[PDB]
Formats: structure tokens, sequence, C-alpha cells
């Protein structure tokens, strides 16, 4: 784009999704909340810049946005779940496959967020 702000926004999600890998490896246990709360506030940012963006397109393919959004929604509220398993383990001998499915978890995150782009871009449909 050259202006599309809900672009730029999905490209942050994805970007600090990306980040998870290394981060888990450098910070202590304690740090996986914040990293989590990044990606969590990234989050809310771009279903909130989609909600603005939202009454100036179909009044139809309104159903469809909303659905992934709840979507998201539910991928964080997974990521945040496995973060906590990711903590709770941080000394055993599951501590990989905890991060494991952190990981799994945030790109699953990033593919919906892509999926929310594409979604809100079709929508162009209208004007």
């Amino acid at each position: 784009r050259t202006d599309d702000l809900v672009y730029l926004n999905v490209m942050e999600l994805v970007r600090a999704v990306l980040e998870l890998k290394n981060e888990l490896a450098q910070l202590p246990p304690e740090g996986y909340v914040v990293v989590v709360k990044n990606v969590g506030l990234t989050l809310r940012k771009l279903i909130g810049s989609v909600d603005d963006l939202l009454p100036s397109l179909p009044s139809s393919s309104r159903t469809e946005i909303e659905g992934t959004q709840k979507l998201l929604n539910k991928d964080l509220a997974e990521l945040i779940n496995k973060m906590r398993l990711a903590q709770q383990n941080a000394v055993t001998s599951l501590s990989e496959e905890c991060k494991r499915q952190m990981l799994t978890a945030s790109h699953t995150l990033a593919v919906d967020a892509k999926n929310l782009l594409d979604a809100v871009d079709q929508a162009k449909v209208l004007a």
C-alpha cells in the first residue's frame, strides 16, 4: 500500500509473531509474559483499526470480517494458554515441547491475521 493502515497493522502483528522464536531463547521464563503482552497489544490495535474502517465497507461482507476477528481473539487466548505451560515447565524436560506449542499457536495467529488482511482487502468490491 501507500497509506493502508490495516495492512501496515497486520504486517506488525505478523512481525511480532515472527520475532517470538528468538525471544523465548533469550528471555528468562519471567519475560515470556511481556513478549506475549506485546503480541496482545499489537492484535488489539489491529482488530481496532479494522473496526473503524468497517462501516465504510459493504454492510454485507461485514459478517465475514467479524468472523476472523473473533477467530484472532480465540488464537491469542490459546497462545496465552500455551505460554503459561511454557512457563510452568521452564526447568523440566518439557521445555522444548512447551515452547514448540507456543510457536505453533503464534504461527496460526499470523496466518489468521493474513486471512483477515485478505478479507478486508477483497472487501474493496464496493468502492
